[PDB]
């Protein structure tokens, strides 16, 4: 049975002329809103979210990990790498790459994170350790936001993702330390004002990490505090046919926008 919001979905959907997904979950009665639930979109930098988490898991271990240095070479560097290129032929703290990693979507920042778990698919190992049996990294930055068409490689579901994001942040897939720091990582990111937030109402708070890559691939999941509300947790995943096509952000802002109006 399609939705009021799910018509709204749609009719938003036709009108971008790419590939829309959503998943909702509103944690005041675990209910879903879900728009193309089922279907794989490529994750782009939304993926640093789960590279971060395994590293944090790593840290329940180990009291010192996070202030463990990394170094940085100038081969290390990328195609985006705000922070990295002021530590080439220094280091970073694990602390340091994931807040880069998360917060700046520093590219360099992340194939450390990959790194440090043992390649793309310690990342997925991760994933299927905490429940999530969709989410699959394979590759590493940059090669990772390729987002090529029927291509499953560096995909997730948007159901899959909003509830393994709900089990990072606000269940306990993490210890409290640790989920405690992967939400002010969030609430500090930098890039997330035209995507989500851009359709939620100004008092309700946010935390979140964009995507971007190819075909015109455009992401944002969150963590949202809503005024007056329990928490909810929303993914927004948009695609396009051609290669080329420019990032979207207002529609996932719309799409947003129609599921606030909506609870
Ligand atoms: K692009
Ligand atoms: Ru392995």
């Amino acid at each position: 049975q399609t939705s009021a919001v799910q018509q709204k979905l749609a009719a938003l959907e036709k009108s971008s002329g790419g590939r829309l997904g959503v998943a909702l979950i509103d944690t005041a009665d675990n209910t879903q809103v879900l728009y193309r639930g089922d279907e794989r979109f490529p994750m782009c930098g939304t993926s640093k979210v789960m590279a971060a988490a395994a590293v944090l898991k790593q840290s329940e271990t180990q009291k010192q990990l996070l202030n463990q240095p990394v170094e940085i070479k100038p081969a290390d560097l990328v195609n985006y790498n705000p922070i990295a290129e002021k530590h080439v032929n220094g280091t970073m703290t694990l602390a340091e790459l994931s807040a880069a990693a998360l917060q700046y979507s520093d590219n360099t920042a992340m194939n450390k994170l990959i790194a440090q778990l043992g390649g793309p698919g310690g990342v997925t190992a991760f994933a299927r350790a905490i429940g999530d049996e969709t989410f699959r990294l394979d590759r590493t930055e940059p090669t990772l936001n390729t987002a090529i068409p029927g291509d499953p490689r560096d995909t997730t579901t948007p159901r899959a993702m909003a509830q393994t994001l709900r089990q990072l942040t606000l269940g306990h897939a993490l210890g409290e330390t640790q989920r405690a720091q992967l939400v002010t990582w969030l609430k500090g990111n930098t890039t997330g004002a035209a995507s989500i937030r851009a359709g939620l109402p100004t008092s309700w708070t946010v935390g979140d990490k964009t995507g971007s890559g190819d075909y015109g691939t455009t992401n944002d999941i969150a963590v949202i505090w809503p005024q007056g509300r329990a928490p909810l947790v929303l993914v927004t995943y948009f695609t396009q046919p051609q290669q080329n096509a420019e990032s979207r952000r207002d529609v996932l802002a719309s799409a947003a926008r129609i599921i606030a109006e909506g609870l």
